[PDB]
């Protein structure tokens, strides 16, 4: 299965890059879609696409005290990776960095689609740490001053 890896790759009407974040189907009838960042993409010799990266757990997909608040639209960075064919994917979506998140908004995406990480999460300890520096793909997408910052708002699931 030699592999032909690109920057990016065209599937439909629809071109993706990496460094974008993207919602991949679940393996459930009813389940939220995983937010993965594109890190690496290729063709296969069998021609299916295919996308490799981080995924990005929501608040409702880590064991967490009851007592944890949460930012809205936040997200955790996961230590789980693994690859997903293109054809999973169900659209785009942008992960910003708790230091940029409230100051900047990104181009052409809507607010629903915009998620904020502040802490990496092990599902292997249950356990969440702040990131110190944002290590991640450069992404395509144009950044620009939000009219008005959104307010911080952290509070708890249950």
């Amino acid at each position: 299965l030699h592999r032909t890896y690109s920057q990016d790759c065209s599937f439909k009407n629809s071109m993706y890059h990496v460094g974008d974040y993207v919602y991949v189907e679940p393996a459930e009838a009813n389940l939220q879609p995983h937010i993965v960042c594109i890190e690496r993409l290729w063709e296969d010799s069998a021609g299916e696409k295919w996308l490799y990266g981080c995924w990005f757990y929501r608040p409702n997909e880590t064991f967490h005290l009851a007592t944890r608040k949460f930012l809205e639209k936040e997200v955790f960075k996961s230590d789980y990776y693994n690859k997903v064919p293109v054809s999973k994917i169900l659209g785009k979506c942008v992960v910003m960095f708790v230091k940029e998140y409230f100051k900047l908004c990104p181009e052409n995406f809507r607010d629903e689609d915009v998620f904020v990480c502040e802490s990496r999460y092990s599902a292997k300890t249950k356990s969440f740490k702040k990131i110190k520096l944002w290590t991640m793909p450069i992404s395509s997408v144009r950044f620009v001053p939000r009219d008005v910052p959104l307010p911080v708002v952290r509070v708890a699931s249950v």
